[PDB]
């Protein structure tokens, strides 16, 4: 049934689509008359919470003088009661006035947390392959549930999506041992298989020369590109800033080359770029 800010008055037309509503989205039945004093306080307070929270519940309004035998049905012994509904069963309720606040607390208590909402929005965006904007509603969900463990687990596998493979790990190292279940146990195989992926023959042996020589600049450059070659981007930047901070002219030029083109590569919307671009700046000039 449509509604308008989320109300729908019931009658025999809509009541079995909105108790099957009731199975997805939670659905506050309001038993309420025209005749009735306490209505007149209830209705407008009942409204307003139905337009401020966005869908999250559906108004259903039964008159009980219009619609005397669903009200007959329902199982009634004042006017007003309102009666929460979730599964096509009643959840709780209450019959009378009552103030804003019994029934905002009666409403958060089976309605979606915040972070919850946030682990949805991002789920979807992650449908989308979307994982760009996914990350923060992750991280925001993630701290405002306390780092629970399912949505440790979104977030991680986000991370891991975006190459961001310490980010996750340090993410899953968070999760209780008695939740390293199946997803979990997946996601710790994958990292070690990036990582595997990520550790090239040709970067092994560069990697060991700039080990023992800590200061050849052409060196640390040719593994910094052999590091880009497969994302290693982050590494790749600290070891290029690394010699830049100390010759400008480092590996003559091909350092500060190097180090421009990776920047190149990773555009305008790469925080990690844009952090390097700065102090690049800074230092330059
Ligand atoms: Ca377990
Ligand atoms: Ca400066």
């Amino acid at each position: 049934a449509m509604s308008v800010q989320n109300i729908v008055n019931i009658n025999e037309s809509n009541l079995q689509q909105t108790l099957e509503q009731s199975m997805t989205t939670p659905v506050l039945f309001y038993f309420w008359s025209e005749r009735s004093q306490h209505c007149l306080q209830l209705t407008p307070v009942l409204e307003s919470l139905a337009a401020q929270y966005h869908g999250q519940f559906i108004l259903a309004k039964l008159d009980c003088d219009a619609e005397q035998m669903i009200a007959a049905q329902f199982g009634l012994r004042a006017i007003p009661t309102v009666y929460l509904f979730q599964n096509g069963q009643p959840v709780d309720g209450f019959q009378g006035p009552q103030p804003e606040e019994a029934i905002r607390a009666l409403l958060d208590k089976v309605l979606p947390r915040e972070e919850e909402l946030k682990a949805q929005q991002a789920m979807q965006l992650m449908q989308e392959g979307n994982y760009i904007d996914a990350l923060p509603l992750l991280k925001d969900a993630w701290q405002l549930s306390s780092q629970n463990s399912e949505i440790g687990l979104l977030l991680a596998e986000a991370q891991i999506a975006l190459n961001r493979s310490e980010e996750a790990e340090a993410v899953l190292k968070t999760i209780p041992l008695q939740d390293q279940d199946t997803r979990y146990q997946g996601l710790v195989a994958q990292i070690e298989l990036l990582k595997q992926a990520a550790d090239t023959p040709e970067i092994q042996q560069l990697q060991q020369q700039v080990a023992d020589n800590p200061q050849d600049a052409a060196l640390a450059t040719q593994l910094a590109l052999q590091l880009h070659q497969v994302g290693r981007n982050e590494e790749a930047l600290e070891l290029l800033f690394s010699h830049l901070r100390k010759d400008l002219t480092a590996a003559e030029g091909q350092t500060r080359k190097t180090f421009q083109e990776i920047l190149a590569a990773l555009g305008t919307g790469d925080a990690l770029a844009s952090k390097y671009r700065r102090q690049l700046y800074a230092l330059l000039y």
